[PDB]
């Protein structure tokens, strides 16, 4: 059991760089339009007046380079934190694409880029308090996370920030923010955050489809005692949703969802003893109901 | 820090279906050859004799689609435990590409597919035992493991079988296996897998050039003494190569890499004791010192 990343042809066809005065990050070209992070604007960054610093700057203020190829702004819009850098040219690369905002506990592949051109491809997931636990460098902003179903690119995230405790927050690709921040260099911080226990029970059932079977037990449990007893170790509170959601791989297992809910709470009380459930000794948080049927 | 696979593009324009009698896997088509397991001419599989089954195929027997395009095949030849299947057009696709054959402890990223079609990349080490930890589907023969190098792609993998442990064995791009494997339905198993210390020791100094600390200590010990501790906990031996080539990442953390193995050592017969490293509570060895650099 691996978590799988995506094939980024489709995404990588796609990466620029956008320099503004002394900055460069990547841009997300589709069509005629680069999409990138207004930040990109700012000199400035404890109180940035986006509005003011927009309408100052005139396309060739924008400098935009496909490899080799600098690629001429013909205009150029704000659309809440992200900004719309309209180009001459349409990207012959272009994939069948849609935006979509997830939500916590949901995946996606990051690839990462620097100056334009990507360096790795790598699994996330959207933690509860909307921070992704990525792995971004010093130019990285402007690199995206995507899905891919059926050869659409659904993109969901662009990389804007790290927060100092070390993990990321970026937007949509409309330019909302995942969670309560903004792009001001102030003092922010993460919610705490929780363990995705929807997905923890997802893993337990792929472990169950695989191997083993060593970690469940004669118990069940009702709802309400579940979560009593998981919010103790900081994990998700378990909704309904989220019951019926695994009701697909129950059938396929045989194994009730309150069921395997009775084998978590005691894996959290015992821990491992030592095991492995798939290939980890921690119980792993970052694959969806979705994720383990594929 | 994630594992972090190759942008896997170059090589998703190179993926086609096989098809031979009733069996379908995967190929790699470069110039005008088409690479695949010379297996998929088995129906049969538990003692083959490839070359006179090969001579009873014609050129029609073979069925190659590169995703709605049938590919006429021209000649068929076999290289050790591949399959050439010559067809009329070079891939337009190709990438600058060579093929290469990799030592145990190093990595490469996987692209799985399924029917032609890439379904998912990931980053993998070669075994001690030169088996591979992948995530293999039943179609998967075929899919390859890969390095890309300032633009050339540099094949190391073709995946041909799942061991009877779950672990998987395949051949280089030159159809010669990795690790005493043959390509026959029999019993065979994986050597008793070791540790792969130079990794582990990377991953450690991914952690101290990060910001953890609190595995070091003020020791060191002797190339001699850690490999008598390497062998009881089934680390490969730590050889005065290995030093050398941790050389670059001790001189720039100020960390003698034998001061590291004396943390090494310790965390050997203490445990983590609830502390993560890097972001994780296992020693990880599929790490190269280059990947760390990287
Ligand atoms: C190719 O597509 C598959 C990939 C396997 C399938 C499941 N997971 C994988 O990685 N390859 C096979 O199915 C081979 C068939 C060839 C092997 C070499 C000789 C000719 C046929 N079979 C196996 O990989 C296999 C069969 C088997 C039976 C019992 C225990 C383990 C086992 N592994
Ligand atoms: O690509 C450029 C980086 C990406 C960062 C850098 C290191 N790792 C990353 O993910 N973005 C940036 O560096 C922007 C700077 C800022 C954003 C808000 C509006 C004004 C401009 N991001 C930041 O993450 C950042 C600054 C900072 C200062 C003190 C403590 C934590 C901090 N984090």
């Amino acid at each position: 059991f691996r978590k799988m990343a995506f094939p980024s042809g489709k995404v990588e066809g796609c990466m620029v760089q956008v320099t503004c005065g002394t900055t460069t990050l990547n841009g997300l070209w589709l069509d005629d339009v680069v999409y990138c992070p207004r930040h990109v604007i700012c000199t400035d960054m404890l109180n940035p007046n986006y509005e003011d610093l927009l309408i100052r700057k005139s396309n060739h203020n924008f400098l935009v380079q496909a490899g080799n190829v600098q690629l001429r702004v013909i205009g150029h819009s704000m659309q809440n934190c992200v900004l719309k850098l309209k180009v001459d040219t349409a990207n012959p690369k272009t994939p069948k694409y849609k935006f979509v905002r997830i939500q916590p506990g949901q995946t996606f592949s990051v690839l990462a880029c620097y100056n334009g051109s990507p360096s790795g491809v790598y699994q996330c997931a959207m933690r509860p308090n909307f921070t992704i636990k990525g792995s971004f460098l010093a130019g990285s902003c402007g690199s995206v996370g995507f899905n891919i179903d059926y050869d659409c690119v659904s993109f969901c995230y662009m990389h804007h920030m790290e927060l100092p405790t070390g993990v990321h927050a970026g937007t949509d690709l409309e330019g909302n923010f995942y969670g309560p921040f903004v792009d001001r260099q102030t003092a922010q911080a993460a919610g705490t955050d929780t363990t995705i226990t929807v997905n923890v029970l997802a893993w337990l059932y792929a472990a169950v489809i695989n191997g083993d079977r060593w970690f469940l037990n004669r118990f069940t449990t009702t709802l309400n005692d579940f979560n009593l007893v998981a919010m103790k170790y900081n994990y998700e509170p378990l909704t309904q949703d989220h019951v019926d959601i695994l009701g697909p791989l129950s059938a396929q297992t045989g194994i009730a969802v309150l069921d395997m809910c009775a084998s978590l709470k005691e894996l959290l009380q015992n821990g491992m003893n030592g095991r492995t459930i798939l290939g980890s000794a921690l119980l792993e948080d970052e694959f969806t109901p979705f994720d383990v049927v594929r």
